[PDB]
């Protein structure tokens, strides 16, 4: 079904974990699970078109990509990466990335729609996996 | 032979499977399978009274108990249940657990050390296993 909706997070499991076992430092770390760094996710889906803006206290970043097709961004990490996104199934995307410049881990997102329409978003960095569930505005 | 040491996981199959057929939603599912990254599993045994510590990225649980009396754990999906461990053979150990209160699906779940050196570990609901296979660290 449709993603869009302005969308507030209730739940995050493993976020500091996985910057932890990445080498991200201690101070970055804490500001990342800080209050003030609580992510509000914007969607405006349009078919197999999204415009998703994510935004803190701090920052914003917006992607715009359609189902299939390759695009650029960040990894978890803020290293840039070419991304494709397919569908798993009618309520879930699944993203492929892959470092532009030298190696690293590998990783990919999740983004899926429940019963209850809650928004699933789940991040992976080789063997750990991240969480995050939001509901909407 | 001896269950103890540090164990690190080389494979696993059918977590959220078992999880899904005991009816844990899939928010709830995917929540477990961040807060499951990495699993480690440390055992100290000494005959038939085991200590098993398991941690992930993370949470760490413990269970203490002596093979053939009855101990109290928590389900896969976390139920508290009344437990006892039984010798199958030299080298495997299985537990049939029974709900404090209430009635749910049969679980159980087993551990053995195989001849190349291997701690396997499932567990069982109805008719889903979900394996783990571990070498010492």
């Amino acid at each position: 079904p449709n993603f869009s909706g302005n969308w507030k997070i209730i739940r995050s499991e493993n976020f500091e974990e996985l910057l932890k076992v990445l080498g991200v430092n201690v101070m970055l770390r804490k500001i990342a699970v800080a209050a003030a760094s609580k992510p509000a996710v914007e969607i405006k889906q349009e078919g197999d078109t999204f415009y998703i803006k994510t935004s803190t206290t701090v920052r914003t970043t917006e992607i715009n990509f359609k189902v299939g097709e390759e695009f650029e961004e960040q990894t978890v990490d803020g290293r840039p990466c070419k991304s494709l996104v397919k569908w798993e199934s009618e309520n879930k995307m699944v993203c492929e990335q892959k470092l532009l410049k030298g190696e690293g881990p590998k990783t990919s997102w999740t983004r899926e729609l429940t019963n209850d329409g809650e928004l699933i978003e789940t991040m992976t960095a080789d063997d750990v996996v991240c969480t995050k569930v939001y509901v909407r505005e």
